């Protein structure tokens, strides 16, 4: 599902993702814009065999099993497959446990290019949240 950004931004507050962690809302509507362009079943394949899926771009050399990464962890302990529904639950409750590492936000490269320092109240404007 490719959502809209205010569709997105409501489920993202109803997920209890406005300061998850101290990242309020804007932060977490940024950085699906820029990783995915809220498509939830976005796909990249990178140099080193992982692959990125969903909204977050979550890696699955770390977080998710896809079966074809070498050196794998699977911390969020799912299925890489999981991330791509147009159901958003478990894509939260690993983005959730992503953000809960020390790098905190700063785990995902597009929040880091695009959102970091800026201004982010065009990201949650007009939704009523
Ligand atoms: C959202 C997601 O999956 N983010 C993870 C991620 O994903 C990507 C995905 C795509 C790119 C592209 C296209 C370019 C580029 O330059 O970097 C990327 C990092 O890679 C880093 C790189 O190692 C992981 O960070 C590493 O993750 C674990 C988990 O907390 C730590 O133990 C490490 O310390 C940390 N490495 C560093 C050096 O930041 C972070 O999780």
């Amino acid at each position: 599902k490719v959502y809209d950004r205010c569709e997105l931004a409501r489920a993202l507050k109803a997920s209890g993702m406005d300061g998850y962690a101290g990242n309020s809302l804007p932060n977490w509507v940024c950085l699906s814009k820029w990783e995915s362009s809220y498509n939830t079943q976005a796909t990249n394949r990178n140099t080193d065999g992982s692959t990125d899926y969903g909204i977050f771009q979550i890696n699955s050399r770390y977080w998710c099993d896809d079966g074809r990464t070498p050196g794998a962890k699977n911390v969020c302990g799912i299925r890489c497959s999981q991330l791509l529904t147009d159901d958003l639950t478990v894509a939260i409750r690993c983005a959730k446990r992503v953000v809960l590492d020390p790098n905190g936000i700063g785990a995902w490269v597009a929040w880091r290019l695009h959102c970091q320092n800026q201004d982010l109240r065009s990201y949650v404007a007009g939704c009523g949240v």
